[PDB]
């Protein structure tokens, strides 16, 4: 039908606007300490503390298959970057201050991305 591809353009353009978030986010984490997945051979225990792993690379996987159908799906990854890692490390350590930092330089990126995404629909 006319309207699939209408919403099919729809996701598209999502996806565009997605993807310049992704980067402007990512460029927050200039030590790439977020860049990857946190390596099972080398934190044997991770999924024992953390049940929802995340990263910018398994984003970036399922952003390139359109699969975000809305803001609120990204900004879950996002968050889910930033929470296990704050859980996981303590205050003290180079990794919890780097989320802390990504969070906060974040949230100006997501908040204009919110008006664009309502603005434009």
């Amino acid at each position: 039908s006319m309207e699939q591809v209408a919403m099919e353009l729809r996701l598209t353009e999502l996806t565009r606007l997605l993807r310049s978030v992704l980067d402007q986010l990512q460029d927050k984490d200039p030590a790439r300490i977020f860049a990857q997945p946190v390596s099972l051979k080398e934190v044997p225990d991770y999924l024992d503390h953390i049940k929802h792993p995340m990263d910018f690379a398994t984003m970036r996987k399922r952003l390139e298959a359109q699969g975000y159908k809305n803001l609120h799906e990204f900004e879950e990854d996002f968050d889910l970057i930033i929470d296990n890692c704050m859980k996981y490390n303590a205050r003290d350590t180079v990794f919890y201050r780097a989320a802390v930092r990504l969070r906060d330089q974040g949230g100006v990126v997501l908040r204009q991305a919110r008006r664009e995404v309502d603005s434009i629909g």
